[PDB]
């Protein structure tokens, strides 16, 4: 089952999923002295205010926030054509501040990095929506270590009740608009998801602005377990695959 370590890590994904070499896989450094800035690039449109939170989980792999996806928590303007809905988020972290982030910014690692996940709504499912090139629509925000982000603290504190794989807990009346920064600057390119089955049907925005989560915070992410409960006993960190090559995409950058 594929993961993280030195034996089903990133190096071995190719193999499951030949795609892992593709033209457009994630995550990639964003240069900065080669990322262009569009001014035709909207404002970004978050509307979160109807998000309905149901319930958080461990996967083995992280721990995602799944939300109702009718509830209208939805992603649009920015890059983006059509409407895609909050299907859930989760974090990608490391085993020490130093790293843990997927996209790095002229290769700089971030402590952690968050996932919103959105699909757009002309497919009808999910997984419909993944067969295609505009099928998904991901939020990347930073982390950094810092002060306290209130809207993180539900997050952290029902980790230890999710520690190892299968786990579960209801998060009903998370509000997701308590994960974002106060700037919706952002870079976006087309790339892929970065887990198996690694699709290239991603239209990325990485927000410029991290967020600052504690020291506290972020060390309840490294406290989760990779393996099931009664298993031998494997810390979930460094969840995160390294930068793929752009080979010649444009990250457009929506400010200079
Ligand atoms: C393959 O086809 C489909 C899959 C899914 C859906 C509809 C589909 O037609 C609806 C929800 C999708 C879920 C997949 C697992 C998700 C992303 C979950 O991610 S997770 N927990 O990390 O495995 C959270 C929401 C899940
Ligand atoms: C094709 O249908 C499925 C997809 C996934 C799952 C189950 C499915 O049935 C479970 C894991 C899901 C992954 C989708 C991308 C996720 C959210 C990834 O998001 S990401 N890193 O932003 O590209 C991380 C976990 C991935
Ligand atoms: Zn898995
Ligand atoms: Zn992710």
């Amino acid at each position: 089952h594929w993961g993280y370590g030195k034996h089903n890590g990133p190096e071995h994904w190719h193999k499951d999923f030949p795609i892992a070499k593709g033209e457009r896989q994630s995550p990639v450094d964003i240069d900065t002295h080669t990322a262009k800035y569009d001014p035709s690039l909207k404002p970004l449109s978050v509307s979160y205010d109807q998000a309905t939170s149901l319930r958080i989980l461990n996967n083995g792999h992280a721990f995602n926030v799944e939300f109702d996806d009718s509830d209208k928590a939805v992603l649009k303007g920015g890059p983006l054509d059509g409407t895609y809905r909050l299907i859930q988020f989760h974090f990608h972290w490391g085993s020490l501040d130093g790293q843990g982030s997927e996209h790095t910014v002229d290769k700089k690692k971030y402590a952690a990095e968050l996932h919103l996940v959105h699909w757009n709504t002309k497919y009808g499912d999910f997984g419909k929506a993944v067969q295609q090139p505009d099928g998904l629509a991901v939020l990347g925000i930073f982390l950094k270590v810092g002060s306290a982000k209130p809207g993180l603290q539900k997050v952290v504190d029902v980790l230890d009740s999710i520690k190892t794989k299968g786990k579960s807990a209801d998060f009903t009346n998370f509000d997701p608009r308590g994960l974002l920064p106060e700037s919706l600057d952002y870079w976006t390119y087309p790339g892929s998801l970065t887990t198996p089955p690694l699709l290239e049907c991603v239209t990325w925005i990485v927000l410029k602005e991290p967020i600052s989560v504690s020291s506290e915070q972020v060390l309840k992410f490294r406290k989760l377990n990779f393996n099931g409960e009664g298993e031998p006993e494997e810390l979930m960190v460094d969840n995160w695959r390294p930068a793929q090559p752009l080979k010649n995409r444009q990250i457009k950058a929506s400010f200079k």
